[PDB]
């Protein structure tokens, strides 16, 4: 659908404020103390006098406050610099976020006058985790994990692709009900009250640049070619800079079905240059690609392993094993839930149990994509493929659904 | 594959034999003796240096020194569970694709499994399996199938060639296989003994 899907509005800032602000968080081994710094650009004009303070609140009760002059850490070589302060807070025995409790703190940026007088206050939501993969086994918190996740695509039968703020509270509930508590949202990033949501309410999120090239033969032509960067860039460089401050996400992705092409590597190195708090995974290229931190293999079968050539697919307890093959694998999608689904879908969770590698994969899909259509009578009935004449149309296989679009449960 | 003349089913804990120091330069001749009468044949592509001894600071010792004395040829040590740091690829023995049972500081677990352990990167052999005594090798198709399966799975000797048995003589002179303490040998551990994919004589099973 072709429009404006998502809300317009007008922010006002004053001629000093802070463009942006990131929130980083250090942990020791024991995890009792964590140590959390802030680093805050602040636009156009600056003023020696001007300060930032930052202070972290949880609950109702403050735990640390942090206070800078501008600029910091004289950076190689020529200067440092001008406008970038960092504010450095250490806390002991802080709350840590994770799927089952949200535990998050609360964090103020301020930028304020010498005696002084505030020109801006910027609040984000802050929860302490650390994610990383050890030992070829992703890690949060120091605890391996294990994810049961849904694939989501944000869509609405009644309102189609604008999502209403009580149907991503409707659609959290249903999932953390469900005994899911991990939700990827395939492939673009999702609104942004969506991630706010998660940061509260419990399960991890997995953001995905908003790049897919199912298309294209070879379908790696677009991402492979050199010109293209710059448009590709956008979605992976854009994305990383507006969600990288929320609690829950635990991944980057670059992309999806776009197959392998020299782009992704370039991108991957730049998330992970830019930013090297959360682990880079990429499906495209068999999944067995570089720029993947982790292997997402896409319905791949755990008893039996099927090759298209250049493309091998392994059984899942294969996969792991294959020479020189370090990394966690964690599985883009599997048990299609279309039509009667599932199947089999024990087999698949009886290995993740089993194997301390494999982490779990992603169930496809959350939700059944259909539009609703009037009858003459003017009854509501669901729309599958190009009902409505648009063609060709693939049809039925379109809704791809756990649970009804109203919605209900499969 | 050669394999060094050192077992200690017996001692418990079994390792404490060639775990303790004192013990080494006994544990030393066999190992080290047999590399130098052994060396020169091509057939042989591997070195064992234990079978059941379980794990000792010797074992560690003692494949040290096989690789210095001579780089040509894996070392492979079954004892302590067989993720041992001594053997070059796993030898996990009596293991079962399908399932692992783990015994505490002895975990077993289902070879498909076992390679996908967290930092594990040696190829794995099996020491054993397939057991042949009396009717055996059910499930057989299982494990080769496994091993044509994955490219990391060696495959694994199948034990054992030959049923262990000795001739006996009644008083008619006929010869009738014997299996345990016949004799009256005690205890006799008995039928276990023989352990055979074919017939002494020998007859295939």
């Amino acid at each position: 659908m072709s429009g404006i899907f998502r809300d317009v509005s007008l922010l006002h800032k004053p001629t000093t404020q802070i463009s942006d602000f990131h929130v980083a968080t250090r942990f020791n081994d024991d995890f009792s103390r964590a140590v959390l710094e802030a680093e805050v650009q602040m636009c156009g004009e600056l003023r020696d006098y001007l300060r930032v303070t930052v202070s972290l609140w949880q609950g109702e009760t403050q735990v640390a406050s942090g206070t800078a002059p501008f600029g910091g850490e004289i950076i190689d070589e020529r200067g440092g610099y001008a406008d970038r302060v960092t504010l450095r807070l250490n806390v002991e025995n802080p709350k840590l976020w994770s799927a089952e409790i949200p535990n998050l703190y609360r964090a103020v940026v301020e930028l304020h006058t010498a005696d002084g007088t505030l020109i801006e206050a910027e609040a984000c939501d802050v929860g302490f985790r650390e994610v990383r993969i050890e030992n070829g086994l992703l890690l949060l918190n120091g605890k391996p994990l294990l994810i049961r996740g849904v694939n989501r695509h944000e869509h609405h039968p009644l309102h189609g692709q604008v999502m209403d703020e009580q149907t991503m509270v409707q659609d959290i509930l249903l999932m953390k009900q469900n005994n899911f508590n991990a939700v990827r949202c395939s492939h673009y990033p999702n609104h942004p009250l969506w991630y706010t949501l998660c940061d509260r309410y419990g399960l991890y999120v997995v953001d995905e640049a908003n790049i897919e090239t199912h298309g294209m033969v070879p379908m790696n032509r677009l991402t492979d070619d050199p010109r293209w960067l710059p448009a590709m860039s956008e979605r992976v460089t854009r994305m990383v800079q507006r969600d990288r401050n929320h609690p829950s996400v635990i991944i980057w992705s670059l992309g999806n079905e776009s197959g392998h092409g020299a782009n992704h590597d370039a991108l991957y190195r730049w998330i992970k240059s830019v930013d090297p708090s959360r682990p880079v995974q990429y499906e495209g290229g068999g999944a067995d690609t570089t720029a993947t931190d982790i292997i997402c293999p896409m319905y791949a079968r755990v008893d039996e392993d099927q090759p298209f050539p250049a493309v091998p697919k392994w059984s899942i307890k294969k996969w792991l094993s294959l020479p020189g093959e370090t990394r966690p694998l964690i599985l883009c999608e599997y048990a299609h839930a279309m039509g009667n689904s599932l199947g089999g879908f024990a087999k698949y969770w009886q290995a993740f149990r089993q194997y301390p590698r494999l982490q779990g994969g992603f169930v496809w899909d959350w939700v059944d994509q259909s539009l609703i259509k009037y009858d003459e009578n003017g009854n509501p009935w669901s729309a599958y493929g190009g009902d409505f004449g648009d063609t060709p149309n693939d049809r039925q296989f379109c809704m791809n659904g756990l649970v009804f679009a109203d919605r209900t449960p499969h």
